[PDB]
């Protein structure tokens, strides 16, 4: 909407305080103009269809239980704009500023997330398995890297493909997660998951295996459940990320870490310039070794981690 930029004061589903960029015109709705073409966050009012209604707010003030779940997916969509603009000079998720479109309250008891194709979409959760899932800056980060990709590489959403799709979300759902600095993990969704359970989270970057995800090629599941594993078989490209980045002998490999900024640098470049939709396992390896030797040589500590890392999870 046509109004001025303003900045409005709220709290999140965690209970903490933050500002947020609004815009005034009769109300102040949640349109951020400080980022590209804008960042938008609707409410679909525990109903499903999207986007819902552009979140509208007398007072500028967000500290009501039914505004936390806006006001997070508001602001660590912004958090996420500017990790992609400030680490990878990438412009919103199309690269050329597309606006943000972000709707919460979706449906009753929600226990998900995801990119429709246009937007994000967050449910509440049952207040069991999840609370509102905008909660977690992995998540949103995670589903605003659903776009990225699909304007990128456009990894089709089954398979091996569709594990790498989810696992490009994971890793940079995590290197967001630590650009914002606040508890930063390698794991997944840990502050919206199951409340009533300290320490556990959805998936884990580090030990898949602790859920059950495969941390190795050989544990691959291959059946058509979940798009034929797309977030499970996605645990063998994640436990490769992490040991790039924060290294570790994996079933008697040794992988030298070589951090997270280039685990960034690397897997941002692969998927950009060399992944494609149909890429699989074999390929990814071959386009991080190719984006390593681009950005530091064939020669070097980067490009030889990358090799041990996907060799520890068996992708040739
Ligand atoms: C980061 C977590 C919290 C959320 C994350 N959601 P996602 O974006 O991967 C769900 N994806 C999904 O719904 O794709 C299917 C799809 C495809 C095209 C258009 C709309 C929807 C996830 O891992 N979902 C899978 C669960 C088993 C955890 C629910
Ligand atoms: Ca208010
Ligand atoms: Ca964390
Ligand atoms: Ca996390
Ligand atoms: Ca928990
Ligand atoms: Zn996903």
């Amino acid at each position: 909407i046509t109004g001025t930029s303003t900045v409005g004061v709220g709290r999140g589903v965690l209970g903490d305080q933050k500002n947020i960029n609004t815009t005034y015109s009769t109300y102040y709705y949640l349109q951020d103009n400080t980022r590209g073409n804008g960042i938008f966050t609707y409410d679909a009012k525990y109903r499903t269809t999207l986007p819902g209604s552009l979140w509208a707010d007398a007072d500028n003030q967000f500290f009501a239980s039914y505004d936390a779940p806006a006001v997070d997916a508001h602001y660590y969509a912004g958090v996420t704009y500017d990790y992609y603009k400030n680490v990878h000079n990438r412009l919103s998720y199309d690269g050329n500023n597309a606006a943000i479109r972000s709707s919460v309250h979706y449906s009753q008891g929600y226990n998900n997330a995801f990119w429709n194709g246009s937007q994000m979409v967050y449910g509440d959760g049952d207040g069991q398995t999840f609370i509102p899932l905008s909660g977690g800056i992995d998540v949103v980060a995670h589903e605003l890297t659903h776009a990225v990709t699909d304007y990128t590489a456009g990894l089709i959403y089954q398979n091996e493909s569709g594990a790498i799709n989810e696992a490009i979300s994971d890793i940079f759902g995590t290197l967001v997660e630590f650009y914002a600095n606040k508890n930063p993990d390698w794991e997944i969704g840990e502050d919206v998951y199951t409340p009533g359970i300290s320490g556990d989270s959805l998936r884990s970057m580090s030990d898949p295996a602790k859920y059950g995800d495969p941390d190795h090629y050989s544990k691959r599941y291959t059946g058509t459940q979940d798009n034929g594993g797309v977030h499970i078989n996605s645990g063998i490209i994640n436990k490769a990320a992490y040991l790039i980045s924060q290294g570790g002998t994996h079933y008697g490999v040794s992988v030298v870490g070589i951090g997270r900024d280039k685990l960034g640098k690397i897997f941002y470049r692969a998927l950009t310039q060399y992944l494609t939709p149909t890429s699989n396992f074999s390929q990814l390896r071959a386009a991080a070794v190719q984006s390593a030797t681009d950005l530091y040589g064939s020669t070097s500590q980067e490009v030889a981690s990358v090799k041990q890392a996907f060799d520890a999870v068996g992708v040739k």
